[PDB]
C-alpha cells in the first residue's frame, strides 16, 4: 500500500539542457569544407542538410519550403489553414523541380480526411503534431495512419521521454520528434509545470530511437548555430528550428519597422491569437534576416565549424563519438563574449 | 557529541523553479481528468484552491465568489471579532458555501473560534509564523478538545517534524511554507526557511503516514507552480499575489502611471500590523485583474492541461504517481519564452 | 611520485550566505525573551552580537559610543595619528566607561601605538591585517601578548581552519574571520583569494571553538538574517561596515542626491584611504542614510530574535551549537526575496 | 559500442568566476615574491604576461614596451611577410627585446617563418583555431625539423589529449584555450569548448609530464583570473582584451558618449578577416594610457595574491596553491555589493 518507490524518487532526476554544456573539443583531420552534412531519415526520405523548419502559421509556407528544400532542407507546412488550400501548398512545392515537402496534420476528427488530401498531392511526410504526443490519442491515429499508407513517412510528437519514443515507435511512426517545453514562443512548462530539459529529451529519446533504428528530430529551445550542433550530437538526426526562420524573407507575413529596424511576427501556434483557451504560448516579433539562404549559410557554417573542433567527418560519427562537457553560470558567460561593448553585429550573433 | 556541529550544512532543498514535471503516458484528455480534492469529510473542493487569509486577499466577498467557483476563503482576522463573524454568517446564508477563517494564538483565541463556531465556520485556520512552537501546539491541543468535529488547520511549517507535532495536537489539516511568499521578507530579516517544494515534499511525506492532507501556502507565480506545488504531495494550494487583483478581493482599485492596481500587503508588514515594529513582510502593489471567474479559469487551465501530460486522471494520481527532473537557472531559461519580443501579454503570462 | 596538492587543487566546496536558510525547529521560547548576550574573553563581554568595523567612515568616538551604549563594541580605525587614536579611545572611556577597542597593523610603530592604546585603557587591540595568515602578524602577536598578558587580542583576517590554529597558538583571544566578503572589497577579485564567508566562518569556528576561542564573523552581511547565519555557523559575534556607515553616528557627513541622504563608504584598501603605483583591494562609494544608530540596532536585533524564535535558541551557544541549515540554489533565493509585486514602500529591515 | 555514448555528459568544468584561491601560510611580502618565468632556456620572461597576436593588440610599438615591461608580444600576422619581418626587426633594434610572431597553417607558412628567423624572432606563435589537427601537427613537425632551436609556441588547444599531440610533434610551449576570448563566439556558434580554468589544469597535467610549460590564453578580465590561471598550472598567461586599450596599441583612439575607446575585435571576426563564418565579433574597449600602468596593476594584482597564497615565486603558486569552488552567490559576494560605486579603481570598474 505504502510500498510506493514512486514517492521517493520523486526528485532523482537530472536534465541538462544547451547552455548548460560545451562540445569536447577532439583530434581532427578533417576541414569544415570537407565534412558532410546529409542525414538519412528513411528509405524515402533523405536530407543534404539536417534542418526543418517548423509546421507554424508564421513561419512555413510553400514560398519557405521551397527554399528550404532548395537549401538542402524541408519546410513543413502548417494545419492552421482548410485541407483544400494546405493540399494546394504541398503540390506547389512538388512541381516546383521535384523538391521535398512535409505538412502538419493534428489528431482530430478529420485528420484522416486531411492526411487523404496530402498523399494526393504527394507529400513525402506527415507530421502528426500534437503538445503531448505520449497519449493514446495520438498512438491510434499513428496506427491508423500506418494501416491505410504502410509507405508513408510520418513524423509523430511531441515525446521527451525513452517510455514515450518506444510508444511511438512502436505504433509505427518511423520518425520521432522531441520537444516538451523548449519554445522560444512556448510557455508549456510555466502554465503547466511539464518538461524535460531539450538536451536531456534529445539524448533519452535518441537512446531509445537508436535501438530500434529510428531517428530523432530535435525540436525547439535552439538560439543559436552551436545549439544545433550540440543537438545533433546529443543523439537527434535533425533539428527543428522556429525562430530562426520566422524573420527570413520567404516565411508567411511582411515587415513591420519596430524599434527602427524591420521585424517579422512570430507566434506560437498555442497563443490565443494563433488558435482563433488557455494558451500555452505567446505572440511576439523576431528581427528581419533577409533571404532564407543567407541564415542557413550561417547554420551549416557553423554545423561545419563544429564538425571540424570534433573531428566528425560526418554525422553519424558526431553523434557516436561527440562529448559533452557541463559548465555553470559562470561558463555560460565565459562562452558568450563579455566585457566588450559590440559595435557591429555578426551575421552569426545579434 | 559534534553530530549536530558536522550536520548543519549537509541538507537541499528546491523551490519551484529548480525542477519540471516529466511527460508521461497519457489516457485522459484536460477535459476529462478531475480536479477536485478532499480536505475532510466535512470539506471537500471542486477546485483545489484556497484564497489567502490576508486583509488584501479575502473577505466576504472574496470568500463567496470562491466558494461558487468550488474553492475556499479563509476570511482574515484583521477585524473584531463580531465582524468576522458576520462574514462568515454572509457566506453561510449565502447558498450554504464553505467558508474558513484565520485565528491567531492569543488570549482571545477561544473567544473568537467561539464566535466563529456559532456562525458555522466550515473549517478554522490556526495561522502563525511559526507552527513548530508550543504555543500553536497547545493551543490546537485546546482546541480539538472543545471542538471534536471542527476543521482545524494548522501552520506553517516546513518540517516533517513539525507537521508530525501538529498532527498529534490534533489538526486535521497541515499548511506548510517558511518564506516563499511574494511580499515575504522573514528568510531575508530573519534568516530562516525552507525551499516551498522541498518543504511540501517533506511535510507531505510525513502527513500521507497519517492520511492528513497539506496545503501548499505561497511561492505560486504561475500556474504550474500549482501543478508542481500538488505534485510534490500537497492536497491544495493557498494563493495570496495570484487573487490579490481580482475584483473580489478587499479594497478599492488605486491608479499608478495611469493603470488600475490593488494594494497588496504580508499581514507581517508595517501596514498590516498597525491595524517598535521589526517586520517580515512588505507592502506593494499588483495590477487588477477582473472578475476572480476568470483567474481561476486560467489556474484550473493549467492544472488540467499538467494533469493531462502527467497523464493524471485525478489529483490523487497526480500526488502518487507524477515525477520531476531538476534543472539548472540555463534550464529555467529555456523554460520561459525567450529570445523574442513578446507583443502582447497572454491571459497566462504577464 | 606523489601528486597530492596537484590533485586537490579543486577539490574543496565553499557557500556563503545566499546559498542557505535555517531550519526551523521545534520552538519554546518566544523571541522577545531569548538571549542575545555573547562573552569573548571573561574581560569583554557584549550585551548585543555587534562591533563597528575599524574604517574611517565607519568608527570614531560617537560610533563607539553610541555602540557601547548597546551593549556593543566599536573599533576605532587606524588611519589618525597615534596620538589622535589614543584621544578618540579616551573620550569612550571616559564617556561612562564604555568598552572600546581600536585596530592596528603590523608595523614598526605597532608597537609604539599599542602603547599609547593601553595606557588609554583601551578594552581590546584589533590586530587588522589584509592575510593574517602571515608570520608577520603571528610574531607581532605573540609580541604583544608578552607584554601585555590581559590585553584582549583580536587577531584576523582569515579564512582557514589552519590560520585560526597559528593565530591562537600566537596568543590571539579572539579570531576575525573574513578574505573578500565585503561590500567595498575586491581582493577576491584583484588577487583571486578567498573564502566563501559561510565556509570561512564554519571552517574557522570548527577550530577555534577546540581551544573555547570565539570567531568574529567579519564582513557580507547585508541584511539582519545574514547575521543570524553567520551566528549559526559558529561565531560569537558578527562585524558589519556597510550596514552602519549610513548611520548618523558614523563619521562624515550627509551629502543629497536625487532627492535622497546618503554616505561616504569606502574599503580602507582603496584609493582614497591609503591618500590620507597603488595597487588597490577596495573601492569608493555610498550608502544609504540610514538615520541614528538605535533603529538600525533595533531591526537588528529584532531579525536576530526572529530567527533564534525560529531556530528554538533561547541563547546564542544554543544557536551555535545546534542550528540547521538546508541549501539552496539561485531560483531558490529569488523565492526567498520578495517577488513578483510590486514594492510600494520602504520596509525598516528591507531596501 | 555504448561506452562512448554512456559518456558524452560525464566531464565538468570550471572557470575563473567557479574558485577562490585559499589563503596560505606566508613568510613572504607581495613586494619581494618573484614573478620570473622560464618558458625555455631561450625565453625568459620577467613577469608572465604576453600580448596576444591580434591586428588590435599588438605592433610594433606594444611589443618593445611589453618587452620593457618584462613581458612578451606576439606580432600579429594580418600583414606581408615583409611587413611583418620588418616589425620584428624593430623591437630586436629597440635594445636586443624578446618579441614573437604569430603564422598561421598556410601553404606560405614557411614562407613567413624564414623570414621572421632572419628578422631574429625569438618564438613564433602556430597559431589556429584547433590546435588539435593533422594540418597544424604537421605543421609543427618540418618546422621543428628545420629549425631545431626554434621556440615554437603551437595552439590553441583545450584538452590533454591535444597538449600530447602538440608536444610529440614538437612544439615547446603550448598554448591553451578554446572560446574563453572576450571578442571570441567559437562556444556559440561551433558549440565547442573546454571552461577556461579546467583546460588550463588540463592541459598543464599533460604537458608537465614532459616539462613543457603552457600559456593560458584567453578570458581573463581582472588581475585575479591570471593568478588563478598561473595557481591552475599555466607559466604565463596571454592577454588580449585587458591590452588593447593603452596607448601602445594599433590604432588611435575614438570617441563615444564623451569618453574615450579603442577599437577591438577577435582575428575571425568579419573586420579581421576581410561568405565568411565568423568565431569572434567587432567592439570597442576604454582608453586606459600608457601600458605601465596597466601592467603595474597587473603584477600588483599578482604579488599580492601569491602573498596570500604564501608563494615565493611562480614555481610554488603552480605547485601548491589550492582553490575553493563557489556559486552564484559566491561570486556575488566576492564582487563589490549593495554599496553604490563613486569612483573608478585602478585595477576595478
Ligand atoms: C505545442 C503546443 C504545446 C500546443 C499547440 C497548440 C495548442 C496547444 C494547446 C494550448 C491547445 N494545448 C494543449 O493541447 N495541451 C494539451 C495538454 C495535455 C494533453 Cl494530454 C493534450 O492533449 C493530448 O491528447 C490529445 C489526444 O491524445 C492530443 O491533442 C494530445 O495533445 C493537450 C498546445
Ligand atoms: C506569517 C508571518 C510570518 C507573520 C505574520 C504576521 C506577523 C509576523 C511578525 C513580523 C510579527 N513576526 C512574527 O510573529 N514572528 C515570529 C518569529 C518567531 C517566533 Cl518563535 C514567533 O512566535 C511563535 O511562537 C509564538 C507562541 O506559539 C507564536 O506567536 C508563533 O508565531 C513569531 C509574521
Ligand atoms: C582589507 C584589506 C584587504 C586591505 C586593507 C588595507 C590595505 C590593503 C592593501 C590594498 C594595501 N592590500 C594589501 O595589503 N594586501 C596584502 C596582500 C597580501 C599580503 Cl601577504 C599582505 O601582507 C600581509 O603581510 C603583512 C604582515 O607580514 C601584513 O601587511 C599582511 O596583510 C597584504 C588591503
Ligand atoms: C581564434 C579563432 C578561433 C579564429 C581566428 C581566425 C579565424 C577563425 C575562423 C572564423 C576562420 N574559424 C576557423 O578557422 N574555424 C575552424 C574550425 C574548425 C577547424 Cl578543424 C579549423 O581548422 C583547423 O584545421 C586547419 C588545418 O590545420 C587549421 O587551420 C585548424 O584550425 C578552423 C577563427
Ligand atoms: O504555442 C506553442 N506552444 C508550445 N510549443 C510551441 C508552440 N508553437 C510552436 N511550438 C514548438 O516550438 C518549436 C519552435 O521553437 P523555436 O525554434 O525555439 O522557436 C516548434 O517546432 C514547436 O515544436
Ligand atoms: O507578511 C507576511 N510575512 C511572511 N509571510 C506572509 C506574510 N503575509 C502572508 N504571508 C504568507 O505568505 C503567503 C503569500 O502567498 P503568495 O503571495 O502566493 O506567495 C501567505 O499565504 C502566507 O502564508
Ligand atoms: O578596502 C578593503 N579591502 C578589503 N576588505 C576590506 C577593506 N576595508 C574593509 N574591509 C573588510 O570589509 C569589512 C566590512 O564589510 P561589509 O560589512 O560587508 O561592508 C571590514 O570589517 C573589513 O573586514
Ligand atoms: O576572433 C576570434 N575568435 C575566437 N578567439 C579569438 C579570436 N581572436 C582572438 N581570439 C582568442 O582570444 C584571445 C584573447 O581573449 P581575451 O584576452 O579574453 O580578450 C586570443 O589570445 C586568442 O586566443
Ligand atoms: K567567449
Ligand atoms: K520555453
Ligand atoms: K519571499
Ligand atoms: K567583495
Amino acid at each position: 500500500f505504502q510500498s510506493n518507490a514512486m514517492w521517493e524518487s520523486k526528485f532523482v532526476k537530472e536534465g541538462l539542457t544547451f547552455d548548460d554544456v560545451l562540445l569536447v573539443p577532439a583530434k581532427s583531420d578533417v576541414l569544415p569544407r570537407e565534412v558532410s552534412v546529409k542525414t538519412v531519415l528513411s528509405e524515402s526520405l533523405q536530407l543534404n542538410i539536417p534542418l526543418i523548419s517548423a509546421g507554424m502559421d508564421t513561419v512555413t509556407e510553400a514560398d519557405m519550403a521551397i527554399a528550404m528544400a532548395r537549401q538542402g532542407g524541408l519546410g513543413i507546412i502548417h494545419k492552421n489553414m482548410s485541407i483544400e488550400q494546405q493540399a494546394e501548398q504541398v503540390d506547389k512545392v512538388k512541381r516546383s523541380g521535384g523538391l521535398l515537402v512535409g505538412a502538419a496534420v493534428g489528431v482530430t476528427a478529420d485528420a484522416m480526411t486531411r492526411i487523404d488530401a496530402l498523399v494526393k498531392a504527394s507529400v513525402d511526410a506527415i507530421v502528426l503534431d500534437t503538445a503531448h504526443g505520449h497519449s493514446q490519442g495520438v498512438i491510434d491515429k499513428v496506427k491508423e495512419v500506418r494501416a491505410k499508407y504502410p509507405s508513408l513517412n510520418i513524423i509523430a510528437g511531441n515525446v521527451a521521454t525513452a517510455e514515450a519514443t518506444k510508444a511511438l515507435i512502436e505504433a509505427g511512426a518511423n520518425v520521432v520528434k522531441v520537444g516538451i517545453g523548449p519554445g522560444s514562443i512556448c510557455t508549456t512548462r510555466v502554465v503547466a509545470g511539464v518538461g524535460v530539459p531539450q538536451l536531456t529529451a534529445v539524448y533519452d529519446c535518441a537512446t531509445e530511437a537508436r535501438k530500434h533504428g529510428i531517428p530523432v528530430i530535435a525540436d525547439g529551445g535552439i538560439k543559436y548555430s552551436g545549439d544545433m550542433v550540440k543537438a545533433l550530437a546529443a543523439g537527434a538526426h535533425v533539428v527543428m528550428l522556429g525562430s530562426m526562420f520566422a524573420g527570413v524573407a520567404e516565411s508567411p507575413g511582411e515587415t513591420e519597422i519596430y524599434q527602427g529596424r524591420q521585424f517579422k511576427v512570430y507566434r506560437g501556434m498555442g497563443s490565443v491569437g494563433a488558435m482563433e483557451l488557455v494558451p500555452e504560448g505567446i505572440e511576439g516579433r523576431v528581427p528581419y534576416k533577409g533571404p532564407l539562404a543567407d541564415t542557413v549559410h550561417q547554420l551549416v557554417g557553423g554545423l561545419r565549424a563544429g564538425m571540424g573542433y570534433c573531428g566528425a567527418q560526418d554525422l553519424e560519427f558526431l553523434r557516436e563519438n561527440a562529448q559533452f562537457i557541463r559548465m555553470s553560470g559562470a561558463g555560460l558567460l565565459e562562452s558568450h563574449p563579455h566585457h566588450v561593448q559590440i559595435t557591429k553585429e555578426a551575421p552569426n550573433y545579434s
